[PDB]
């Protein structure tokens, strides 16, 4: 009999609807045909919409034809384009409602009308989902929120016997609009990846626990559970108890984002959502795959110190293990050459040490020194000279444990390279180096060139009295003297310089 809640919003809101009650009003004009009844913008529809459905300004409304062509995309009603994807779709129509505000109900309204009465349920089902995908990111206005709620819990009621997992799609939806106001940390940034949504549908479907795949410095993977509003750091927390790093050197390890073909390793924000970070990935124009590796982030304990300090960094053997591995690949990929031919050929002994714990068994060869010594440091001198020099000092090597030759060798490479403990942000400046690295460390922050590894900058935490962030600069207050560093960083810096400042 009576008008749904959301009809009774809709009539002081919809087009339709005002339409109709000013051809009520001023009921003297003769009419052409019978009204088309304003109930009507409520039920799918093949064509797009050539205005918005609720009345709104101009600006507003051209925004949301866009926007329903994009939902039509989205339910596969309307073609995709060339250069586009269902995610890449869905996360322009979640950009839109994050950022135009005022067209928050307009987006739910076009989703659900799209939803009622469908000719293909394999469109409207996809509705739902987009309802869903918005019920996570953002609420309707808290005028539409209990209207737009009771339609949803009534058409569950009216699909629950023949369409049982439509209706737990249906449920999900209602229980995403019932978690709102969602917590300032917790609100979702992007809209889904074409994982993000995979991974919905097969949880809704079977049932099963959805987990991100992370790598670690040996190339082995874990598993690790994730859901809608999973932080990195959350993730970095589970991943490392699962490898087996003690409960006390999990806050010492963090995640970056790998791209091999487009050299990138880009330190993740552990405030950063997962999700919103996968989203970003499928942005991306850069060539290749990106991939998830943890890596050892802190170094608070003093590397001139490890050989009379051993248990700080070996009580926890898995950290240890992980720890040496790390150095070792960096030492490996030519990221330490603040060192001389007679230090590498130091180094070279040691690894081939640990590499062939049998002393007496040992025939040197080119091959061996390929897995000792990276090409960058290699290319100095004929792999014959470096045979010889890597002989003598093999000569002056004692026999001790594994454990030892790896406290060793981070002893070397930690006394002689000044960015060993550092983390590394790119920088841009308008003072020389213009390409520049923002380094922080437990001793402050600094600023290195790339090409020389030289020291241009260094400020001790002590003589920082505080810091200040923008979209595209990090500052540090240092007497009354702001230095700033041009970067988009903000997140991961933050977070960096909070660690090491607060020790």
């Amino acid at each position: 009999g009576t008008d749904s809640q959301l009809a009774q919003w809709a009539s002081t809101r919809f087009r339709s609807f005002k339409r109709a009650s000013t051809l009520n009003q001023q009921q003297a004009t003769l009419k052409r045909k019978a009204p088309v009844d304003p109930n009507t913008a409520f039920y799918f529809n093949k064509d797009p919409i050539k205005e918005s459905l609720i009345e709104m300004e101009a600006k507003l409304s051209k925004k949301a034809i866009k926007n329903f062509s994009e939902i039509m995309m989205w339910m596969g009603d309307y073609p995709i384009p060339k250069g586009q994807t269902a995610s890449l779709v869905i996360q322009s129509i979640i950009s839109r409602g994050i950022e135009n505000h005022e067209l928050r109900d307009e987006i739910y309204c076009q989703a659900y009308r799209q939803t009622n009465k469908n000719p293909k349920v394999e469109s409207a089902k996809k509705g739902f989902e987009l309802i869903y995908f918005l019920s996570i990111t953002f609420s309707p206005s808290d005028s539409l929120l209990q209207p737009f709620m009771e339609q949803l819990m009534s058409r569950n009621i009216a699909i629950q016997s023949s369409s049982p997992q439509l209706a737990s799609l249906i449920a999900v939806c209602i229980e995403k609009l019932e978690s709102h106001p969602i917590p300032s940390y917790q609100q979702r940034k992007m809209g889904p990846s074409a994982t993000e949504i995979q991974s919905f549908r097969s949880n809704l479907e079977n049932g099963d626990i959805s987990t991100c795949k992370i790598r670690f410095i040996d190339q082995s993977t874990k598993l690790a559970k994730i859901n809608t509003y999973t932080t990195i750091r959350e993730i970095t927390d589970t991943v490392c108890r699962q490898y087996g790093i003690s409960q006390q050197s999990i806050k010492m390890f963090g995640i970056s984002a790998v791209n091999e073909t487009a050299g990138i390793s880009k330190v993740v924000s552990e405030t950063d959502m997962i999700y919103d970070v996968l989203a970003r990935w499928e942005q991306s124009e850069e060539k290749g795959e990106f991939y998830f590796q943890v890596r050892r982030r802190f170094f608070l304990d003093d590397v001139n110190k490890i050989l009379d300090q051993e248990h700080l960094w070996t009580d926890d053997d898995i950290c240890f293990e992980l720890t040496y591995c790390q150095i070792r690949d960096e030492w490996m990929k030519g990221l330490y050459t603040n060192v001389n031919e007679k230090d590498s050929s130091i180094i070279a002994a040691i690894l081939i040490q640990l590499l062939y714990p049998n002393q007496s068994k040992l025939v040197l060869t080119k091959e061996v020194v390929r897995q000792v010594l990276p090409d960058q440091i290699l290319n100095s001198q004929n792999i014959k000279v470096w045979i010889s020099m890597i002989e003598s000092q093999i000569f002056e090597l004692v026999s001790q444990t594994p454990e030892y030759l790896k406290l060793m060798f981070i002893n070397l490479i930690g006394s002689k390279s000044p960015l060993f403990g550092c983390t590394l942000f790119n920088i841009q400046q308008k003072e020389n180096p213009p390409k520049a690295w923002l380094a922080i460390n437990k001793k402050g922050v600094s600023i290195f060139d790339p090409h020389t590894k030289e020291s241009k900058n260094f400020w001790t935490f002590q003589s920082i009295s505080n810091v200040a962030f923008t979209d595209d600069t990090f500052c540090i207050m240092t007497k009354p003297i702001k230095q700033t560093f041009t970067t988009d960083e903000h997140s991961s810096i933050a977070s960096v310089y909070q660690f090491y400042s607060s020790q």
